[PDB]
């Protein structure tokens, strides 16, 4: 009823939307891995009279589920998506996406990544982000590689008419007392790239984590005192 949605609010399978600014919405879906239910966000921007999407909703139901939703409340069609790493909760549903007719898109890190690991693989591949501190234009949002951090592959997203930063799972939520899944992760390098997001968008107003709620730009400083304190 307008709070953002949690796991207790969201049986697997279902998604729902929450409002984040004109034109730019979350989406929030819960899947379970290794015996435990986990939310994760994603991210969908409009783009005139079509829809930008970031990142599937953890998997293929969540995913036709996650398009379901988007017509009942938005009613403008998904064209293309981007997904911001190669784990599951950002490619699990690109085949749903493609069948849908959507065209999506990921770094070469991420598809090599994806590929290698059997997770589902976009189809196109973005240029120009393979050294940190690259961006590039993608319709309505800036993606931006800071580094490696939750993943070597790892993107983020900016949305300049909102000032929104979409961290993906590069950032954690503030009340998060560890670091998450850090098994491809390069902890030494993150508070780096972290350093890296804060130099570029220093006006950001909402940041998005890739699991659990938005805030403010104190996201970001929390997140590497996270990861510092899993390091040691
Ligand atoms: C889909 C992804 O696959 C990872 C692979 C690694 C090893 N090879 C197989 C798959 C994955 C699976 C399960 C959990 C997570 C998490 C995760 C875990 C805990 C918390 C709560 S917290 C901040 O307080 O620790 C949280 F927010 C997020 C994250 C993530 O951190 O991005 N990614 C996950
Ligand atoms: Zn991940
Ligand atoms: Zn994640």
């Amino acid at each position: 009823s307008g709070e953002y949605p949690t796991v207790n609010e969201i049986p697997v399978g279902e998604v729902r939307l929450y409002q984040i600014a004109d034109g730019v919405w979350s989406h929030i879906a819960t899947q379970s891995f290794d015996g435990a239910v986990y939310p994760s966000n994603g991210l969908i921007v409009r783009d005139g009279d079509e829809l930008l999407l970031i990142d599937t909703a953890w998997g293929a139901k969540n995913t036709a589920a996650l398009l379901a939703e988007i017509e009942k409340q938005i009613g403008l069609p998904v064209t293309r998506a981007v997904s911001t790493h190669f784990h599951d909760d950002r490619v699990g549903g690109v085949d749903v996406l493609r069948a849908a007719g959507v065209a999506t898109y990921a770094s070469p890190s991420t598809r090599r990544l994806a590929e290698a690991e059997g997770n589902e693989i976009p189809t196109h591949s973005l240029e120009g982000l393979s050294s940190s501190g690259d961006a590039v234009r993608f319709g309505p949002v800036e993606l931006f590689y800071p580094g490696a951090a939750h993943s070597t592959d790892n993107l983020v997203v900016y949305v300049p008419s909102a000032n929104v930063l979409y961290g993906g799972c590069a950032v954690h939520e503030l009340s998060s007392t560890s670091a998450g899944n850090v098994a491809d992760a390069d902890l030494a390098e993150w508070p780096t790239s972290v350093e890296r997001i804060q130099k570029h968008y220093p006006e950001a107003e909402v940041v998005i984590p890739g699991h659990g709620l938005p805030g403010g730009l104190d996201l970001l400083q929390h997140t590497a005192n996270v990861v510092k304190a899993h390091k040691n």
